[PDB]
């Protein structure tokens, strides 16, 4: 029966600059106005991503789930939705299913990343993508695609690292990177971890940002520009995901349809 | 009840890392049949509130509380009231209880001397709001190394490691605009530190050449922007696995004189 427990479902492999407690507070800042208690239950990995789902629904410890790393296929989606546990993502989905969700418009990000790169004069752009099982991999990817084809550039092409690959090793890329004969001069990151470790890299081989190569990246707090003004800076606004996560589980618990409780927030450019 | 409470103020600093603490939690709760709660509250005139509200609801069978006074309510309170709980700092009033802490005074004593070695002569310091035991901590080491190393303390009262960010750059900058100023800096905050250099920075002050600056970081962070800032790592996640460990055995009846730990400042191996 009632629990008033809201489960937050994390994988503890997040990135250096995730500001996950402003998640954690967006959502409490609303739990606050009810009776529900907020529980952060981890899970390691990959191996274990469905662990802690099943471990819910076997012991009837959650009035409702918050998941995020989602798949298109996504098996969490899938069990929870034929074991009527309420949720909602960070993320979406695209298997069929209409469920409660809160994304921010990666798409959206990665195209108007390279529209800027190509105002600032750059020709040939590279991208630093999630890996590619996740949906927001695919959204960023395409975004990134037609922007190199709508503004008339040509992408540098990346493979060798990810959003989830270690820093000191994405420093060391971006540092050989610069020291190639052949080098993109512009960057589209989506990560503000991987964005700090590129830097570091690129100074360590004599490039000064906004001169020699021009870099957008995403950022889940104002950070980027204490640290390098040049940046040109996206806010993804995680306090207000957790936010709209936790209004859209409320409702959803309340058996408001799930097709109502669907937003995705766009880019806003940092003031800074 | 199966249930620790995380009692957290929601006005952290911006490079807190605070779920490394949390990860630290669930980590060692993860062989254990407890869940952790994550229980926010706004400001200070309401510390008591969710301290009072667990104890009325009888909703946890432990607590987790920070942001210790050296005559700390909280743990008065939950004393006389039989609560099991650990704090994350160190009261000073006579009650012996469980706890995890950082040796900030040895943090700011080592910073001094770091300073001094890199032949610097008068040395400010940031620290937090004066009602912290830690800021007590902090204000002490500084104090004996200002004398121990036979440098002169520049003089700061303008801000704290809780005054906002965009102020204090605005401060690091006018201050190096001066003709008065410190050619040290001891820093309490990786995030003040972060605004701080960027306020440097904007006045054409090189980090390193024409000021030095020892500052705490929660993460390893600050070198891949600045590698020259004097790094001293304090460890969040293992601060998260000693809270819980002592209040696992706190709850199981082991006396609170034995639950006891300070770690010590660990130069990174990213710092000069
Ligand atoms: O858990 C991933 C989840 O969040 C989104 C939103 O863009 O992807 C993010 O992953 C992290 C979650 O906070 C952040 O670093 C940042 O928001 C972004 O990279 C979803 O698309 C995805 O399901
Ligand atoms: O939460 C306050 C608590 O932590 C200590 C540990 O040094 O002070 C810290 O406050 C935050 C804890 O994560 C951080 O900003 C930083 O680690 C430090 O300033 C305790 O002394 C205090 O009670």
């Amino acid at each position: 029966g009632k629990t008033n427990v809201i489960a937050l479902v994390l994988s503890v492999d997040e990135e250096l600059m995730g500001f996950t407690s402003q998640m954690v507070f967006g959502i409490t800042e609303v739990l606050a106005t009810t009776q529900y208690h907020l529980v952060v239950t981890p899970h390691t990995h990959a191996k274990d991503s469905m662990v802690p789902i099943r471990y819910i629904l076997e012991t009837g410890s959650a009035d409702g789930v918050i998941i995020s790393k989602i798949e298109p296929n996504d098996p969490r989606v899938r069990f929870m939705t034929e074991r009527k546990m309420p949720f909602v993502t960070h993320g979406r989905s695209d298997m069929g299913i209409e469920h409660a969700y809160h994304d921010f418009d990666n798409e959206a990000y990665a195209y108007e990343a390279v529209e800027r790169l190509a105002q600032c004069g750059r020709k040939r752009i590279a991208i630093i993508v999630p890996p590619s099982r996740f949906a927001f991999h695919d959204h960023a990817r395409k975004g990134f695609t037609r922007g190199i084809r709508d503004f008339g550039v040509s992408e540098f092409p990346l493979d060798a690292i990810t959003i989830e690959t270690p820093l000191d090793k994405i420093r060391d890329f971006g540092k050989r990177l610069m020291q190639s004969d052949d080098r993109p001069d512009g960057i589209v990151s989506i990560s503000g971890s991987s964005t700090i470790a590129l830097v570091a890299g690129f100074e360590a081989a004599g490039v000064r940002i906004g001169k020699d190569i021009d870099i957008v990246s995403k950022q889940s707090a104002e950070f980027l520009n204490w640290i390098q003004p040049q940046i040109h800076t996206v806010n993804e606004d995680i306090k207000l995901a957790g936010r709209e996560l936790a209004k859209a589980l409320l409702a959803r618990i309340n058996g408001a349809p799930p097709e109502t409780l669907q937003s995705v927030s766009r880019p806003v450019w940092s003031s800074m």
